[PDB]
Protein backbone atom coordinates (compact mmCIF):
# COMPACT_ATOMS: atom_id res chain seq x y z
CA UNK A 1 0.00 0.00 0.00
CA UNK A 2 0.69 3.36 -0.49
CA UNK A 3 -0.69 6.28 1.89
CA UNK A 4 -2.25 9.10 -0.53
CA UNK A 5 0.20 12.58 -0.90
CA UNK A 6 3.13 10.12 -0.80
CA UNK A 7 6.10 10.99 -3.41
CA UNK A 8 6.74 7.94 -5.49
CA UNK A 9 8.82 7.55 -8.48
CA UNK A 10 7.10 5.56 -10.82
CA UNK A 11 7.66 3.68 -14.34
CA UNK A 12 5.58 2.33 -17.02
CA UNK A 13 4.31 1.49 -20.71
CA UNK A 14 1.08 2.08 -22.10
CA UNK A 15 -0.50 0.22 -25.04
CA UNK A 16 -3.66 0.69 -26.76
CA UNK A 17 -5.01 -2.14 -29.19
CA UNK A 18 -1.99 -3.89 -28.74
CA UNK A 19 0.60 -0.90 -29.39
CA UNK A 20 3.20 0.65 -27.09
CA UNK A 21 2.05 4.71 -26.83
CA UNK A 22 3.46 5.97 -24.48
CA UNK A 23 6.96 4.85 -21.77
CA UNK A 24 9.25 6.38 -19.00
CA UNK A 25 11.43 3.35 -20.77
CA UNK A 26 13.67 5.76 -23.37
CA UNK A 27 15.06 2.31 -24.81
CA UNK A 28 11.71 0.29 -25.01
CA UNK A 29 10.73 3.31 -27.05
CA UNK A 30 13.16 3.54 -29.50
CA UNK A 31 12.70 -0.17 -29.41
CA UNK A 32 8.84 0.06 -30.06
CA UNK A 33 9.62 3.39 -32.58
CA UNK A 34 7.39 5.86 -30.55
CA UNK A 35 11.12 8.12 -29.32
CA UNK A 36 10.49 11.75 -28.87
CA UNK A 37 14.38 13.31 -28.66
CA UNK A 38 11.49 16.29 -27.09
CA UNK A 39 10.59 13.74 -24.25
CA UNK A 40 13.12 13.52 -20.75
CA UNK A 41 12.49 9.93 -20.06
CA UNK A 42 13.24 8.07 -16.92
CA UNK A 43 10.95 7.14 -13.75
CA UNK A 44 8.47 10.06 -13.20
CA UNK A 45 7.59 11.61 -9.64
CA UNK A 46 3.94 12.04 -8.48
CA UNK A 47 2.23 12.30 -4.87
CA UNK A 48 -0.08 9.16 -4.95
CA UNK A 49 -3.27 9.40 -5.77
CA UNK A 50 -3.12 13.39 -6.18
CA UNK A 51 -4.25 12.86 -10.14
CA UNK A 52 -1.08 13.42 -12.00
CA UNK A 53 -1.41 10.29 -14.07
CA UNK A 54 -4.97 8.48 -14.83
CA UNK A 55 -7.59 8.00 -12.55
CA UNK A 56 -6.89 3.85 -12.47
CA UNK A 57 -3.12 4.41 -12.37
CA UNK A 58 -3.65 6.28 -9.29
CA UNK A 59 -6.00 3.85 -8.18
CA UNK A 60 -3.55 0.74 -8.81
CA UNK A 61 -0.36 3.14 -7.09
CA UNK A 62 -2.15 3.07 -3.84
CA UNK A 63 -2.44 -0.69 -3.81
CA UNK A 64 0.65 -1.15 -4.46
CA UNK A 65 3.86 -2.13 -2.82
CA UNK A 66 7.12 -0.25 -3.38
CA UNK A 67 9.36 -2.18 -5.84
CA UNK A 68 6.25 -3.85 -6.96
CA UNK A 69 5.60 -4.26 -10.87
CA UNK A 70 1.93 -4.72 -11.92
CA UNK A 71 -0.20 -4.55 -15.32
CA UNK A 72 -3.30 -3.05 -15.02
CA UNK A 73 -6.42 -2.54 -17.79
CA UNK A 74 -8.44 0.60 -17.76
CA UNK A 75 -11.59 1.26 -19.29
CA UNK A 76 -12.15 4.54 -20.85
CA UNK A 77 -13.92 6.16 -17.61
CA UNK A 78 -10.39 5.20 -15.74
CA UNK A 79 -8.14 6.32 -18.66
CA UNK A 80 -8.19 8.90 -20.84
CA UNK A 81 -12.18 9.65 -20.40
CA UNK A 82 -15.42 8.27 -22.11
CA UNK A 83 -15.98 9.83 -25.87
CA UNK A 84 -18.22 13.04 -24.73
CA UNK A 85 -20.72 14.01 -27.01
CA UNK A 86 -20.60 17.25 -25.54
CA UNK A 87 -17.35 17.88 -27.04
CA UNK A 88 -18.41 16.69 -29.78
CA UNK A 89 -19.72 20.31 -31.93
CA UNK A 90 -21.02 21.49 -34.88
CA UNK A 91 -19.20 24.72 -36.48
CA UNK A 92 -19.71 26.92 -39.39
CA UNK A 93 -17.01 26.48 -41.92
CA UNK A 94 -17.68 30.31 -42.63
CA UNK A 95 -15.97 30.52 -39.05
CA UNK A 96 -12.50 28.65 -40.17
CA UNK A 97 -12.45 30.67 -44.05
CA UNK A 98 -12.88 33.89 -42.00
CA UNK A 99 -9.98 32.93 -40.04
CA UNK A 100 -7.78 31.44 -42.94
CA UNK A 101 -8.25 27.87 -42.53
CA UNK A 102 -9.92 25.00 -44.80
CA UNK A 103 -10.84 22.70 -42.57
CA UNK A 104 -10.41 19.00 -43.69
CA UNK A 105 -11.71 15.56 -42.75
CA UNK A 106 -9.25 14.07 -40.85
CA UNK A 107 -7.49 17.37 -39.64
CA UNK A 108 -6.75 18.60 -36.02
CA UNK A 109 -7.39 22.03 -35.56
CA UNK A 110 -6.93 24.45 -32.22
CA UNK A 111 -9.96 26.48 -31.08
CA UNK A 112 -8.70 28.78 -28.40
CA UNK A 113 -5.81 26.71 -27.46
CA UNK A 114 -8.28 23.70 -27.78
CA UNK A 115 -7.22 20.74 -29.92
CA UNK A 116 -9.87 18.91 -31.64
CA UNK A 117 -9.91 16.55 -34.90
CA UNK A 118 -12.61 17.32 -37.76
CA UNK A 119 -14.78 14.57 -38.32
CA UNK A 120 -16.88 15.69 -41.48
CA UNK A 121 -18.14 18.63 -44.03
CA UNK A 122 -21.11 18.59 -44.97
CA UNK A 123 -23.06 21.53 -46.24
CA UNK A 124 -21.01 24.11 -44.77
CA UNK A 125 -21.47 22.43 -41.19
CA UNK A 126 -17.76 21.34 -39.82
CA UNK A 127 -17.86 18.28 -36.94
CA UNK A 128 -15.13 18.60 -34.50
CA UNK A 129 -14.26 16.00 -31.76
CA UNK A 130 -12.40 17.82 -29.33
CA UNK A 131 -12.48 15.16 -26.64
CA UNK A 132 -8.71 13.66 -25.96
CA UNK A 133 -7.47 11.50 -28.91
CA UNK A 134 -7.63 8.48 -26.99
CA UNK A 135 -11.66 8.86 -25.17
CA UNK A 136 -13.57 5.41 -25.20
CA UNK A 137 -10.55 3.58 -25.32
CA UNK A 138 -9.50 0.58 -23.33
CA UNK A 139 -5.82 1.01 -22.39
CA UNK A 140 -3.05 -1.18 -20.64
CA UNK A 141 -0.35 -0.23 -18.73
CA UNK A 142 2.77 -2.15 -17.28
CA UNK A 143 3.49 0.06 -14.25
CA UNK A 144 6.25 -0.11 -11.12
CA UNK A 145 6.76 1.93 -8.09
CA UNK A 146 10.36 2.34 -8.16
CA UNK A 147 11.13 4.39 -5.19
CA UNK A 148 9.10 6.38 -2.26
CA UNK A 149 10.75 9.41 -1.00
CA UNK A 150 9.87 9.71 2.92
Amino acid sequence: MVEKGKMVKISYDGYVDGKLFDTTNEELAKKEGIYNPAMIYGPVAIFAGEGQVLPGLDEAILEMDVGEEREVVLPPEKAFGKRDPSKIKLIPLSEFTKRGIKPIKGLTITIDGIPGKIVSINSGRVLVDFNHELAGKEVKYRIKIEEVVD
